[PDB]
């Protein structure tokens, strides 16, 4: 694969540089910002935020991000190309269903959502064009019946593609390894695989088998932390009690084991957020002021401190990221 | 003194014969426009809404109320398109029916109330389309989410003089905590149509809310799955009561003496993606009237039963028209 495609439109894979590959514009619902834009204030606002938070992220140095929202997070494509032009930061969309599929979707067979992701992918979302380069897909825990149904068509779509595909898991309960199971079934090649919030496990023994295997591991949720805000129940159960260097160590611990060229870090971060509890933004705007640029403003320092050299660093957050996206068909 | 429409406001007079529950799409939030082919093309779904609506409106439809909310994903300026194209009244509808997403069913009774609101009063996303009536359901028991839900739709009706129809499981005698919910709000019944009620034979169920002020919405006409028993999915749908039968329940309630409180539709549509795959060529093998069976094949068999002209024409044109109107309660 030569080339990215962004809401932009292509990008040749120099052009990436320093990407965080699980990140969103707006975490909503399908139609969600459409229907009732003060939730956010207005959209004029929420692109406002977006377009400071992403400036500031490219001052830190992020050349691209790539929004893993899908349809059912109520990805908004003419959204993320009217703040990736306004901020001059490349956004990557994706395709692939979250955990919140209505009736429409859910009643379809495997055939039919590959082609929905193929569409996608291939042609453009919705009237725009814009083509997705990635497939996001996700479980809580055991797959449903449907889950098995988006994992495989996922699988299907990327492997006619050669685009990666990107995971939501419950980390602590070792999603990853049935989400694999899944996707080797049907002939998928683990390199095209990003097992994500991996961070949200202590359990070493889990991310470095699934390494072991080829996937890649993205080590996404690393500003993410309650700590300080133990009082506060569903924030909480969002961003759990372990601490963000508790999480970046696992970065560290990867690299020592020697994978760390299937290591890929992020914030999973927003500008919007109606899929949680109301004024759920503003807790986490202020535990993480630094939003996206958290990865490099802290993270990179943090982990150069504790001995990770700049090759390696540079390879995590550009080398990485690049030959993770870059579009590959199997042999 | 007027009726909001997708093509602006109308005299009470101007509404003339009315199909009180229908649809132009029964799908999901922003899926025809994500995956406008599942219909062939939105171009092919136009077309289709069009002849049919021409059709009807040849029978002697003037109106017909989309009771369509943001989670059946209606499309407004679909609904304006074609209302122009057949020079149909369209009334469209707010409220949140029973597959809201995560951003939905996260928010509170008063957060959900400034969202119907929003519809009702400024407009449909960015189009200024007025909502003129207000959609809720149950499915049995109510749930949490939907006990706000209803508790939402009678303050806004209560603030707006706009009437609420709602989706009930007329076996389970839904109507009953759906009446109690209400009333609990100051909601008068006569601001409300109980949905789906022909989906029952129980005559007592029917003229017990008949007799507390409430609409009776006998909307299921057409929907029979007699002679394809063998098909699960439809027969799980559309029942296997004849027409006929349910009909029946129409004159029964006027012989009960509830004529004015009578509503009577076909709960039709051109494109339907929230159940299985080709379920829309089932149903319209099963009915081709489509829309316009209620004025071909209800009204005359009502009238060989005995029923009157004047009857006819009140529960067609009286009863919809003093339901649709705004009122305010009295003060
Ligand atoms: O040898 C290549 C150096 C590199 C470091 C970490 C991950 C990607 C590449
Ligand atoms: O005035 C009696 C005429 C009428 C009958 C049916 C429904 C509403 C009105
Ligand atoms: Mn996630
Ligand atoms: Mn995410
Ligand atoms: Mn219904
Ligand atoms: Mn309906
Ligand atoms: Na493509
Ligand atoms: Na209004």
């Amino acid at each position: 694969g030569d080339r990215i495609n962004t809401v932009r439109g292509p990008i040749t894979i120099s052009e990436a540089g320093f990407t965080l590959t699980h990140e969103h514009i707006c975490g909503s619902s399908a139609g969600f910002l459409r229907a009732w834009p003060e939730f956010f204030g207005s959209r004029k606002a929420l692109a406002e935020k977006a377009v400071r938070g992403l400036r500031r992220a490219r001052a830190a140095g992020v050349r691209t991000i790539v929004d893993v929202s899908t349809f059912d997070i109520g990805r908004d494509v003419s959204l993320l190309a009217e703040v990736s032009r306004a901020a001059d930061v490349h956004i990557v969309a994706a395709t692939g269903l979250w955990f919140d599929p209505p009736l429409s979707m859910r009643l379809r067979s495997v055939e039919e959502l590959t082609q929905f992701f193929l569409r996608e992918i291939q042609y453009g979302i919705e009237d725009t064009g814009i083509r997705a380069g990635i497939i996001k897909v996700a479980t809580t825990g055991k797959a449903t019946p449907f889950q098995e149904l988006v994992l495989k068509a996922a699988a299907r779509a990327s492997l006619a593609t050669g685009v990666p595909v990107t995971t939501h898991t419950a980390a602590s309960q070792r999603d990853g390894e049935q989400q694999a199971a899944i996707f080797e079934s049907e002939g998928l090649s683990p390199s095209r695989v990003c097992i994500g919030h991996s961070d949200d496990t202590d359990d070493l023994s889990y991310l470095t088998a699934l390494a072991a295997r080829g996937y890649l591991i993205g080590l996404d949720h690393i500003p993410h932390s309650a700590i300080g805000l133990e009082d506060n129940a569903s924030a909480s159960a969002l961003l759990g009690i372990r601490s963000w260097q508790t999480r970046a160590l696992l970065i560290k611990a990867l690299i020592d084991q020697g994978y760390m060229k299937q290591i890929l870090v992020s914030n999973d971060w927003l500008f919007g957020f109606s899929s949680y509890v109301t004024n759920i933004m503003d807790v986490m705007d202020r535990v993480n002021p630094d939003g996206m640029a958290f990865i490099p403003l802290r993270v990179i320092p943090f982990l150069r401190e504790k001995g990770v050299p700049q090759e390696t660093l540079a390879g995590i957050t550009v080398t990485n990221p690049a030959r993770f996206l870059s579009p590959t068909l199997r042999a």
